[PDB]
């Protein structure tokens, strides 16, 4: 349920950037999910919002998302992907 | 208390940044304040800085805001924005 | 035996990337080694991928592979690096 | 003294960044500088090497100087950093 | 932050409360001995005798499961949250 | 999450089990007595006379190293996993 | 770092001075006997008798939460920052 | 990792030797009671009379202040390091 609800909040908020993005900056959603997911990991391989209205959100993004992100990664890591070489190894 | 100072040290330092890249690097306020939150949180998807001045501040600007950055959205995650959503389910 | 497999599940990993990357995105391996390294690490100093699914790609291999990756860079740092600079000093 | 080492041991990872970049990618000292700091706090907002050579170290130096690097922003944190404004307040 | 240090409080002074009714009732103590034989036992100092009666006995048991997490819950969130604080405020020169 | 308090728990009063059958047979305690000894002596309240025998003495020894540790991880998963969101629903308005 | 081993040293001390001002006084103790029963009530050993008097009851609550927390703390600092690097540089090839 | 274990083994092995010496030296206890006392003092379950010896006294509250740290570093590298990777390969369908 825990590794469930990270997921979903985390799809959510990938959701909500991917509608801004291909909305707001005009980015295919493809670009958009991609922008969003690169930006709330912290990768960062992309130019910067062009529109001033996409750097605002993309601050407020940023600052509610990473905690998030970085959530599921975390559990997702620990709780899904390690125990299945540890138990294996 | 905790998440209000976290807060405000927050702000001033972003502050602090803005008023110097739109000085120095000649930004608008808007592309700082942008350049100082993509910085500090590590995304990192602008250019670097023009100025040796401004490449300077960048480093010391770095490791003395990430680790105060990173703990707000820590407090911000954990304090204000969990509790909501683990309450609720 | 833990930083042992630690390291290889990264090796395999960054194999994967290079693999991947050096084929799809048509980058020399080298440079397909390198945007695994600098993505997984979210340094993230290149362009993004061009290939749509190179994109796909890069999405699922930063959720994946972050935690393996900060772990490994974890345990090599406080069991293998400290302790010879900590027993040294 | 645990702050003291960090801060040593981190300045001379990025001495020898900055001796090699500014050596073997051609870099001015200053932006050598710049591109080890932003690299091992993965910032990443520059353009990746352009020697093979430089992107070979630039691997290793990110797996080596990452853990090294935010052990000391971790340290000046919660050590240095903290204190100051925790007692004042 | 407060509010969790307000509730660990109260949770604790129930259960206390609740092993007191317990003890000077079923055990037979004076109210005072059976507050101080649970608050001695769920921080796990133990220096009384046992329980006599087997209710007592079988009650214990839940009473330490049930009741040491909470307790030593409080002493942390007390120590990290509200001495320690007062101690850094204290060392302040002025 | 909740298998890992399934297992801890099972672990736990397998360990507990051990103890008894132990106790109650080289000590001669009566059984819930042995209960009582075991669950007082792993969660270190020790409110109880030591061992009268050699054997039960040596067995409590490695008893404690081996079972000490589970014990506690028990009361810290019960605790965190168990005790806690349901402190957290119980204090929700509705 | 090390102010701080000095801080939860002195405070430590300062809390055992306490209690061994009380039990010999309150309980009728000797001093190395007061002494002895804050360390092993505050580390929660608790290998003695309890209070005889209510107000040494009273007390000892009291000063079982407020205490426990800081001893803890001092074990725990004492630990790691002053026994293991010491183990570490005895473990060092010379 | 396992020379971790290995040496807080054998520092915990040590202590638990220079008790046993103390005790059945100077409290007059046969070895078997002496390797108990130390055990459950430092474990902290505390189940037995507490030193008649002055000198005794002394040397358990320095013996706690030390000893707690190391012991309680074992249980713990045991229990994570040793107890449960066992218990999750145990676990583990065959």
């Amino acid at each position: 349920k825990e590794f469930q609800v990270l997921f979903v909040l985390t799809i959510l908020t990938l959701i909500s950037g991917t509608i801004f993005y291909s909305t707001v900056e005009g980015l295919r959603p493809i670009d958009a999910l991609y922008f969003s997911v690169v930006t709330l990991t912290t990768v960062g391989e992309t130019p910067p919002p062009q529109t001033d209205f996409g750097k605002i959100f993309t601050i407020l993004y940023i600052f509610i998302g990473i905690g998030l992100v970085f959530g599921f990664i975390h559990k997702l890591a620990v709780n899904v992907q390690l125990p299945s070489i540890l138990s294996n190894l």
